[PDB]
């Protein structure tokens, strides 16, 4: 009995709406990908199959796919068999979108009908072809030729593609339907297509949220929702100004956002507090920090972050979004490096900015608060840790739910912390 249904919206194409009233935290849909792959930065760092970090065993046929276990290498083999011959035939490694579309084609040609397409299929996806600028068309033509080069060993002619399959159109669909898969710690680790979930239109203040548990996607309501009300998710990172959202929503998704937040530049001024010269430099440095982070080089991430957070030169308020991103990278680097006191220093500083920039129930705040409460618990700060773990649970019961394994870990921390308070 589905609680959601496809419908034709007035000015946003197809959408998803509530069949019945929905309450915060209600599970609305869950889905494996139609196709997914590890991202360029996480390649060789996380398992190709389960998307969990580490050493990894390489496929000896292609030496590109890496796995956490024999179970994962063997289980991945059917969906890897055909791309394996392509990865071997090409030291060149394809763009993520090309490896993704390869797996789309193989799944559609060789796999049983996918539950991921239950409400909406890859064939159905929006392409926005009549909104593409010439520069985007040129980029898509390059992706098509990259695909044809990469796949030459396994796809020679059109009989090896789905009926009336057009590669240009397929990449156009990929551009505006790609989901950024994040691990439990909210690190981007992959990209996937989830065609049923692709029905959800975007809002900068959405009433639903998606969370990933490995490649598996949970869709949950994060607000009360009335019968027939349209379901929305935020396609974008919350730590973005309306100008940045405008550029991404145009470039990637070919639409102009009419929401209250965009009409009022909601929070932009707070996000850009501090000295423009300083945060412009921090924004520029974040390109390298995030690239270093995408490749899990935590020591180099921390060094760059410390040079900003404890700079001898002018500094930024923690509510400035570029400063805040630097604090988050520093916290995660310290966690992965075992520098738990320093991790807590940075994490605690993010708490009030996160409260402001992740209103309501957002999985990124839930995870962040959980990390801080876990750090406080390990340092013996039981009453402080309990408050944060309870807050993390209030959020993550809505954004993650019992179906997400991270909720089980949080429950164990709550139980450990409460036992400590009771023994105190
Ligand atoms: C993942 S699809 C969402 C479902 C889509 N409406 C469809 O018909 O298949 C993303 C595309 O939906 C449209 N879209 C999503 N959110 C929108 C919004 N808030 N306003 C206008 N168009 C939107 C844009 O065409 C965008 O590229
Ligand atoms: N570290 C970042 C964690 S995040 O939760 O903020 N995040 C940022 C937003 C991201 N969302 C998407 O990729 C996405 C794509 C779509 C439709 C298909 C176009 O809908 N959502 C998930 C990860
Ligand atoms: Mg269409
Ligand atoms: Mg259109
Ligand atoms: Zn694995
Ligand atoms: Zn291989
Ligand atoms: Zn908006």
């Amino acid at each position: 009995p589905l609680k959601v249904e496809k419908f034709a919206t007035a000015n946003r194409g197809n959408g998803l709406r509530a069949v019945t009233p929905l309450r915060p935290g209600e599970l609305l849909f869950r889905s494996d990908p139609l196709a997914y792959t590890v991202c360029k930065g996480s390649r060789g760092v996380v398992c190709d199959r389960c998307l969990l970090g580490k050493k990894l065993m390489r496929c000896s046929q292609c030496r590109v796919a890496k796995y956490c276990s024999a179970k994962c290498q063997k289980k991945a083999w059917p969906d890897h068999k055909r791309e394996c011959k392509c990865l071997k035939s090409c030291p060149r490694y394809p763009p993520d979108s090309v490896r993704l579309l390869g797996r789309v084609v193989f799944k559609l040609m060789d796999g049983a009908p996918s539950e991921s397409e239950k409400l909406y299929s890859f064939y159905d996806l929006e392409s926005n072809i009549n909104k593409l600028t010439e520069d985007k068309k040129e980029g898509l033509r390059q992706l098509v030729m990259t695909f044809q080069h990469f796949m030459r060993e396994e796809i020679q002619d059109a009989s090896q593609l789905p009926p009336a399959f057009d590669l240009f159109e397929a990449f156009a669909k990929v551009i505006c339907n790609s989901f950024t898969i994040c691990n439990a710690e909210m690190q981007e680790v992959g990209v996937g297509l989830y065609p049923s979930i692709s029905l959800l239109n975007h809002s900068c203040d959405p009433n639903c949220s998606i969370v990933f548990n490995g490649p598996h996607l949970l869709l949950r309501a994060v607000r009360d929702i009335e019968v027939g009300e349209e379901l929305t998710i935020c396609y974008l990172d919350m730590l973005m100004t309306s100008e940045e959202r405008r550029k991404q929503l145009r470039d990637q998704y070919c639409f102009e956002c009419d929401c209250f937040r965009c009409q009022t530049q909601d929070k932009d001024a707070d996000m850009l507090t501090g000295d423009e010269q300083v945060w412009k430099e921090v924004q520029e440095s974040l390109k390298k920090i995030e690239e270093l982070k995408a490749h899990w080089k935590w020591e180099q991430v921390l060094a760059m972050c410390q040079a900003i957070i404890s700079s001898n030169s002018e500094r930024l308020p923690d509510i400035n979004i570029y400063q805040l991103k630097v604090l988050d990278c520093a916290m995660d680097a310290c966690i992965n490096l075992g520098l738990l006191e320093e991790a807590l220093f940075y994490g605690t500083r993010t708490m009030e900015p996160y409260r402001i920039f992740f209103p309501g129930s957002h999985p990124v705040r839930g995870v962040q608060v959980m990390k801080v409460g876990k750090l406080q618990l390990h340092q013996g700060m039981f009453p402080q840790a309990m408050k944060n773990l309870r807050l993390a649970f209030d959020i993550m019961r809505v954004t993650h739910g019992r179906e997400h394994s991270l909720i089980e870990d949080l429950i164990l921390l709550l139980e450990e912390c409460d036992a400590n308070i009771r023994a105190s």
